[PDB]
């Protein structure tokens, strides 16, 4: 061990660390779930973006020294390029409003910076984690912006995700435009529809969330970066560094609390659960059986079953997508919590906002990124019990009322049901022609 | 038109002459008028507080001196409030701010004001009868409000108690009727191994018998009260007295820094709603799918028709009062959820949202037995099972090629059935 | 004296004057659960009396309709349209049939108030018919969908009022307090300087993002499936003109009919906006605390009464009715997801929850918000020499040394009046 | 690699794997979260007892050879004791309603028992993952079973950690029942109470808890199991794991009822309740250090800037409100699972037992750590505590019997105004001071 000294006091730290004292300590402080910042590695590589911003800012304004600049960046381009994850040790659930994250990032950075002067770690008059790495820093305008930034960095799996299990229901919407089955309102059956209808439904709900998605992601780039000259610059480097465009906010002390976008963008990944959650309802329903079930299309078998129970079918991919939805509307009411929970000039809640956020949005990418290839591209129809279905439907009747008259018609509804036959059987065996539902039955 | 001149420590006001609310209820009606849900839509709560203000007059009147002329027209004025009338004088928004106060207020006035009517006196008269000083006597707002709260929870407990044993009951009914019909259990939705409705409608009655006796125990959590905590031998008094008018054997609380905001109870029984809530709902969802068709859904029961269908669309039954249950559970998770919001909420040595608190639990707990009531009599009581469908699923099973293992070559059997689209009974004689 | 009336279940006794019939009374027997009515959600039955009248104009416009009995049921709806009838609409919110009695309760109100401009009796339904003339060419999973997202339309202006008045109420005491220096505080710590002022303005701020969002978000309700060709594309143009809203038919009638996400997206904008009041609501808590032993930085204009023995003492009353209006708004948004997750196929039987849930929430917020800016945010008053004492007595004012006696000087600086209870600028000066 | 073969085809396994073809699938099916079964090890832990339990009832009733029950049990052994976690990869998100949780069980035990027989990996023919390892099981008996187990194997582990809160709290309780402090009732001064009642309140309202957390989890204790091989299984169950189990009554109500979760999951969150609350008072009661409240100091176990001394974020009690709001959260989670079942099967356990276990683990140790690194080191301040009380307005109520209630209230009037106490605007008219020093007394 090394020995490192804070305002606090003394600690020993494992030279083989890369973290320092700051962060030792908060490893003891809030170790609560076994979940540390590298399980959410876009907040650490935003960290390192935003710091390299800050160092060039001050390297501009001839606030930080030249030798100084230049290693840190080095540093935190390491970091950028996925170097050193593993020295983010700090729980998820850290209390200090973001101050941990802040301090891990520091501290590192710091370090390998020192690292790359050839001098060895702890050598803290070199590359100081507050003085320099920190310098014209404070955690209430970093933390917010690498959490923002995070976020940024982490919309195009979700987009993708989505776009993937839309184009999928779109494929199977046009393979089974001809597939005639019943529909189903209140679990009653109704009238006639096609399979490939209700396939494209899937799709075009799903389709209402890809532009708000990116809509309302874009609010986060209005970013409070250099809160507290220097702020204009830093917000210029960090929008090339992240590759991503970003803005000063108008409003200083509005957003100095402000979780409105959080609120927001959690809510759109309630949205997307809810949306999600009843089409896999509807999936598994569909696929019940193989024999008394509604038995209307089959899923692909991705678990091996039992020799002695063939045609059993568990519906195990959307099974898992209720879960991923489940836990993401739970995720939202945390959010919820904390955000309604921030108090005057600061919300002290944004570690657990931003854990739940990202979690939430990596559940449902690979959650829809499943649907989509281990479960839908393989759904096929059983043409015969969809046919079945339609050609047994009640409100077939109806087709006859110009032709016979209303009381005629529902007297030829109540001989089908009690007779179990199909309205067309009635029909013909009345003497009647049954044209008009051949119509009611026509996919085209 | 005529109006009567009122004061209070914020200054005068004109009040309708023959309301019997005061000055500082119509403050209260100006200042929270946010949700047209006024107290008298939670009357279980006014009683609760006319009974309070009953036991305390009581116990003003043997401990402290209240002139008997006052105490006797006090609890008449309460008497009154507590079988039934007045009711429309209880006007304040069950939304209203105070952590309780315009409630209090709202009783003091009313049955100030009624007791001087009984009395002979003109309404305002507050030298005789003073909503403050004399009805109001040895209470403030932190003890009245929070043991009216717990004793209008408890008044309203048979209510939910009768309902369940009355769905239970109906369950348990076709439990019996149904034990003959066999039938195909059916697990995550997939044809599993049969089963009867019998047994299917018995394990309805089950897991709510495991709820009767959860909610009178958490129940039994609101006899410990604060009452008197404002003023000893007062204190024990008002609750003998209070235990008596209501009925009901109450406890002085042990720690009255710890009562001060303590909501635990709230909590814990919101969340025995919420409990029943969640079951009630899944066996709505059962009852709802098992109804489905009448040819091209599940088809083995039938739901008693409520209200009229269509001629020309026969055998559809939409599953309406299922339906109505589904929300009712949806409403109960949510108002849950406002509950630990609002008990999260408490600050130091007072919870503030009690008022939300009481209004969303009676809320639930009135849409719960009501609820399970329509259930058992209106769906329940006349449900039909279609035996030949029933039959069919489970004849149809691929299950049953198991039972022939004394023939591996089962296996193939259950594989030329699944195909062939024929019965394992129908297989297995070839 | 009652009338005799009959539908396909058989018959029943109804109360002589009333509008309703048969079908109304069975639900108001079947869905008798909450104690509130459609009444109380007049917005429905307004929005459901616009759909009747569109729909009677395109029939007529369209030979099926005979012209006094289209005009005896445009005048009936426009009766109902203007708030006549309202007691008639007597169907628990909590019903199922996923709109039916709503859409009954509709019917056959118009019918009997249209026998009546005839100078028919009750029941004469041989003259006009709930269904086969107010239900012609209808069914309830087109009307009602229909009605529900006009009904939202219809009261967007009522948050947008309010939201609009709260503003402006927080601007003006934005510019009011504009040079009321005091201390921030961030984790509830003692931080740096900033306005009062500032403080009140970024209330405003917040929500003048939710204004646009609301509108935006509102306009996704204009889509609509009713007629789902001729009678179709004659009653949306109709109900166009009589809402004074521009309604477009969906392009996707098999997706339209299970589709909850505008539902959910509203609630969650009323989500929202709940979370970021109930936060400034916290905030002019704590801000107000005290007088002596709290914050005391600003005072809320007292309401309601206190004891004059107890001055100073301003119970934040309107604060705390908004924080309870806060908690029901989110457990009613949980509500309403719990609905929206609950589609099944090609129906959501649950919208009348739904509605409810979102129309109660925004007369709740609106109200809210109107009661926040005119009771409390207005009167507000600075208590400018505490303000300014706390942020004279700012630890964070040693760092504007640091350039003048740098660090170490500057921190025992700092270090020297934590220790004395003595100001910055005070042990400077020494 | 090896091959294996399942009723679906073929894969090829890394040959160092003891889990097998089955879970591989699982793997490929469920990637969802990147948390896999042995983040919640209790679960793990109770299959391997389950699994031990049903060799030895089969071996007793003769239906397992000799060898294969020795070699199973020997396997099981080695989980209970805490090898082989890392074998265990399913994800906590798994479709299935458990499935790949007992098969992630069955292959790894298999080929653990393998192992002790001297046999290579994937001889399956010598120990078998369904027909040796799972006989006489299925899923639907073994995983609510295990699931139950679980939660009730982990029961000490929160009691304890509330135990140890509780007894903070009443020691501060105690130590500081003299110091007078000023009530707040709606955040408005109130009457003067003693910081000690305060902190005994904290106690109290936590000693409720802790019975009710036991009857409810002594729900748990009614399984499935095997619905002679059932009771004997059971028995067995309770010897391994060393908690009293019982056979349930009702198998049909059995098989879908998640009442008891819901139950539990509901006491988490009542807790979570009163924790938050408690942890929000903590925050309030020690802002300042100067423009705050300023009435308790906790210590300071993060790091302060020396020209920022004073400040002291409440970083501990900042942890336990996100731990509570994560709770409140998972608990809305297990609502909707539970509310989600379907005729005779819950298909989503695999869910509620993620979301209780990791609340459980949350709670316990943000418990503890607000205990030990906050509420231990908890000091008064005495001085400022009794300055509050002493400046308390209802202090003039003490006065009505000597100046009447008329004069008591301009004397609060004008203490109120100009910033004096009651006690120092009484003697500045001349009036006794007596009864005031009464109603500030600690002895009440
Ligand atoms: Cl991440
Ligand atoms: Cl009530
Ligand atoms: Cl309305
Ligand atoms: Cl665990």
């Amino acid at each position: 061990t090394r020995r490192e000294q804070d305002s606090l006091g003394e600690r020993d730290i494992p030279m083989d660390a890369y973290f320092g004292i700051q962060t030792l300590r908060a490893v003891e402080n809030f170790s609560l779930s076994d979940v540390a910042l590298n399980h959410i590695p876009a907040l650490v590589r935003a960290l390192a973006m935003v710091k390299k911003a800050a160092a060039t800012a001050n390297y501009k304004l001839r606030q930080l020294p030249e030798p100084k600049y230049a290693a840190i960046v080095a540093a935190c381009d390491d970091i950028i390029d996925g170097l050193l994850m593993e020295q983010f040790v700090v729980d998820v659930f850290q209390g200090g409003a973001g101050t941990s994250s802040n301090m891990n990032a520091n501290e590192v950075i710091a370090n390998r910076a020192l690292e790359h002067l050839g001098r060895p770690r702890g050598d803290y008059q070199t590359i100081h984690p507050n003085d320099d790495v920190n310098m014209s820093q404070s955690t209430n305008d970093v933390y917010p912006t690498a959490v923002r930034l995070a976020l940024l960095l982490s919309q195009n799996q979700v987009q993708t995700a989505l776009h993937r299990l839309i184009a999928a229901f779109e494929a199977k919407g046009r393979e089974f435009a001809t597939v005639i089955k019943i529909g189903r309102t209140q679990l009653q059956d109704a009238v006639p529809i096609t399979l490939g209808q209700e396939f494209e439904a899937f799709a075009a709900t799903l389709r209402e969330d890809t532009a708000r998605l990116e809509e309302v992601a874009a609010l986060f780039r209005e970013v409070n970066l250099g809160g507290t000259a220097y702020a204009e610059q830093a917000i210029v480097e960090l929008s090339q560094i992240s590759g991503i465009e970003l803005k000063a906010t108008g409003n200083l002390v509005e957003a100095s609390w402000d979780t409105g976008a959080f609120v927001t963008f959690s809510g759109i990944l309630r949205r997307i659960a809810v949306k999600l959650s009843k089409i896999a309802n509807d999936l598994r329903l569909l696929s019940s059986g193989p024999r008394s079930g509604l038995g209307e299309i089959r899923l692909p078998a991705v678990q091996p079953g039992s020799s002695i129970m063939p045609g059993k079918v568990n519906p195990v991919i959307p099974e898992s997508v209720n879960q991923v939805c489940y836990q993401v509307i739970g995720n939202d009411l945390t959010v919820t919590m904390a955000a309604e929970s921030g108090q005057l000039q600061l919300n002290a809640f944004e570690p657990l906002i931003v854990y739940n956020i990202l979690s939430s949005m990596r559940l449902l990418g690979r959650a829809m990124t499943n649907l989509a290839e281990r479960c839908v591209d393989g759904i096929e129809a059983n043409v015969e019990r969809c046919r079945a279905g339609a050609e047994e439907s009640i409100s077939l009747a109806t087709a006859l009322v110009p032709v016979v008259g209303y009381a005629r018609a529902a007297e030829i509804a109540k001989q089908a049901l009690a007779s179990g036959q199909t309205v067309m059987e009635v029909a013909i065996s009345k003497g009647l022609d049954a044209s008009a539902l051949t119509i009611m039955l026509d996919p085209l």
